[PDB]
């Protein structure tokens, strides 16, 4: 039976707008591995337990949804992947797909993100000419 309210877990069609309308950074966690999900999501357990009320931790499939992993930055070249969509600035501070997706690595990374250490990697593309400026 019920045991509270849904927040961190699996991202769906009714959760996207909820994490986007919530007004807090969205922590996407793509993963082509739907078997060992516990491993990634575990290290993530704390990565969000620290930011449970500041970031929306939601897991996603990097095999079927992967296209959504880099729709904010990544290239969907490898997985699992991790994205950090900001619903305040509309930023996307995801993780690498050739480094190592652990806890200390994500928890620390995101930590360096929220703190104000991480910044856009590919985003930011203005349209000069008669327009803008």
């Amino acid at each position: 039976g019920p045991l509270g309210s849904p927040l961190i877990g699996e991202i769906g069609p009714e959760t996207y707008s909820d994490y986007m309308s919530a007004g807090i950074p969205l922590a996407y966690i793509f993963a082509e591995t739907a078997e060992e999900r516990k491993e990634l999501s575990d290290k993530l357990k704390p990565i969000a337990e620290a930011q449970r009320g500041v970031i929306n931790f939601g897991t996603i499939d990097a095999k079927a949804f992967g296209a959504h992993a880099g729709n904010l930055n990544l290239k969907t070249d490898k997985f699992p992947a991790f994205a950090i969509q900001e619903v305040a600035k509309n930023q996307k501070f995801p993780f690498d797909q050739e480094k190592e997706i652990t806890f200390e690595a994500i928890k620390a990374f995101v930590d360096d993100f929220v703190a104000g250490k991480i910044e856009p990697s590919i985003k930011s593309e203005p349209i000069p000419e008669k327009q803008e400026g």
